Parts: C-alpha cells; structure tokens; sequence
C-alpha cells in the first residue's frame, strides 16, 4: 500500500499530529478518509510506539459502530491511516446544533456505543474515556467511535474523566453515564465554573437532573455514574435497561 493508490480531495480537519483529508482509492473508485500523522510530531508526544499499538488493535476491529480502519502505511516523515468516511460529522456538532437530544436519539446512541464496546470487551479490548468530539456519524445516522484510544495537561478532558482517573473496562461505563447525561441535558454532569470546582464535583459525584430528565433516564445515569467502578453495571445490563429498550432501537 502507498500514497499513489489514492486520489486526494478536500481537507477534513486537523489533528494532534497532522491533517486528515477525504480521499478516493484509485483501483476501486472508493471514498474514504486519509489521515496524515507526522512522525516527528509523534516522536515529540511520546506516542510514536503507542500509536503503533492502537493501530494494531483497531485494525482487527470490524463493527458498524466503530470507525473502520481499512489499512495504514508509512514513509519519510509521516504516517497514513486508511479510514472509513463518516459523512454526517461528529456527535459533538449535531449536539452543538440541537442543544440537546431527545430521549430516543439518546437511548439509541447509548445502545450503539454499548454494542461496540461489547464487541471489544469480547476481544480483550478496552476503551479509555469517551468524548462527543470523538464520535462520528455514518450515512445512516449511525454513531462511530473514532478516537484511537483502544487497549488490550490536555484540554477539555476533565469533564469526561471518571473518579479513579483523577484521584480497566469500567471507565467506558462512566463515559456512558456522562455521555448519556450530556446527550439529554446539553452539558456534562460535573461541568463547573472553575477547574478546582469541576474536580470536586467529579470526585464527590455531585450532579443534579434538570426538571425534564425523565425518571427512567435518571435510573441509568445514576447506576453508571458510580464512584465505585465495581458497582458500575455490565454492558449487558445497560443494554437491557428498561429505559434503554423503551426509547432505543
Ligand atoms: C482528527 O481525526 C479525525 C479522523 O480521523 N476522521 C476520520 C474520518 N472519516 N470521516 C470523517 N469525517 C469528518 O470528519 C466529517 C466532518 C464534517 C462533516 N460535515 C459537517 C456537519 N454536517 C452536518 C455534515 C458534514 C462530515 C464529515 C473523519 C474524521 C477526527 C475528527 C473528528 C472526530 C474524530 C476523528
């Protein structure tokens, strides 16, 4: 595999170590995303080896709710990732657009996430925290885990981190509790006015439900948002929760 086998289109966005463009596979007239990661920039964040690890993993991850990594290849000073193309953009955007999602869009989104996360839990693969900014939408309005945080400082991250990460397969579940809450309200559960404050809310697990938050919705975010990972439900539970099955699909 090489750069010549692709026709490059318009740039799609910038990353921590490079740009990402929409491209077409010459031999198949196939559309996709070409992500360019500059080796040097990588060598600087002590990720040059880690990245190699994730790419390895994500390359064996085939699931409708996970950004498909078709292939990858390197050269002189940069690295390439043949990525699936999500046409509807990010979930963060669609949310920065509709202010808040309705009970059904919410429930469905959590399901897709729960499913993909399961597919990985079943392959000795786990995920870190999850942000809306890292969720893309497919042609069918389907969510796609697109960050590359798989496993077998930092801005705008604290609000999505769980207790243990500021004080294993349980972080994801905290993420769902946080993603579910935001999805419904419009802002994360422990967002405050200052850094210190935020920290204290996440740490003491201090959050409140706005008037309109259905009660079934309140049972799940609460069972997920446990300071003790041990009590955070299994994905099987989330997937079978009364309110999920009720408004999801
Ligand atoms: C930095 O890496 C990229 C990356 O690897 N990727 C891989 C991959 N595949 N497809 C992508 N599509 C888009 O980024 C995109 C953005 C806006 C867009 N429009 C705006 C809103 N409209 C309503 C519809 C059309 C349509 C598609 C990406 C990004 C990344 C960016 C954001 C989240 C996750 C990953």
């Amino acid at each position: 595999w090489a750069l010549e086998d692709f026709e490059i289109g318009r740039p799609l966005g910038k990353g921590k170590f490079g740009n990402v463009y929409l491209a077409r596979e010459k031999q198949s007239k196939f559309i996709l995303a070409l992500k360019v990661l500059f080796k040097a920039q990588l060598e600087k964040a002590g990720v040059e080896h880690q990245l190699r690890r994730e790419v390895e993993i994500q390359s064996h991850l085939r699931h409708p709710n996970i950004l498909r990594l078709y292939g990858y290849f390197h050269d002189a000073t940069r690295v390439y990732l043949i990525l699936e193309y999500a046409p509807l953009g990010t979930v963060y955007r669609e949310l920065q657009k509709l202010s808040k999602f309705d009970e059904q869009r919410t429930a469905t989104y959590i399901t897709e996430l729960a499913n993909a996360l399961s597919y990985c839990h079943s392959k000795r693969v786990i995920h870190r925290d999850i942000k809306p900014e890292n969720l893309l939408l497919g042609s069918a309005g389907e969510l796609k885990i697109a960050d590359f945080g798989w496993s077998v400082t930092l801005c705008g991250t604290l609000d999505y981190l769980p207790p243990e990460m500021i004080e294993d397969e349980k972080v994801d579940l905290w993420s769902l509790g946080v993603l579910c809450y935001e999805f419904l309200v419009g802002k994360p559960p422990f967002e405050a006015n200052t850094y210190q404050e935020t920290y204290k809310r996440i740490s003491r697990v201090e959050f409140t439900f706005p008037d309109f938050v259905t009660e079934g919705a309140r049972d799940l975010i609460s069972r997920l948002l446990k300071h003790n990972p041990s009590q955070r439900p299994m994905l099987r539970e989330v997937l079978e929760h009364p309110w999920i099955t009720a408004n999801s699909s």
